[PDB]
RNA sequence: GAUGCAGUGUACCCGCGGCUAGACGGAAAGACCCCGUGAACCUUUACUGCAGCUUGACACUGAACUUUGA
């Protein structure tokens, strides 16, 4: 599957970047826990579109 | 393998008590035997399927280090 990382990750990427990773890594780890989101076209818009900077500036 | 055919012998008509030599006596479309491109159930290294058991591939199934083969 596709995401977009919502939050740091160690070898993914930082902050936004869109990685694939295998499909049960992202629905059982990912997604559930909050640190990904799917890539799709309306979460795409959600992310940079509004909370882009306060993901940004939730740096920790 | 004859009460009923041929020849011949014997024998007046009809019961009752006994008897079982015969009526290939009665009883059950022979069970033995053979046949039908009949049946059933059982066996097996007869044939062909399947359940069960088991092998690997793909899916559910992810993250990090590492070592080694052609």
């Amino acid at each position: 599957m596709d995401v977009i990382l919502l939050q740091r990750i160690k070898n993914l990427g930082k902050l936004g970047d869109k990685v694939s990773v295998k499909a049960g890594y992202g629905r059982n780890f990912l997604i559930p826990q909050g640190k990904a989101v799917a890539a799709t076209e309306a979460n795409t818009a959600a992310f940079e579109a509004r909370r882009a900077e306060l993901e940004k500036q939730e740096a920790e």
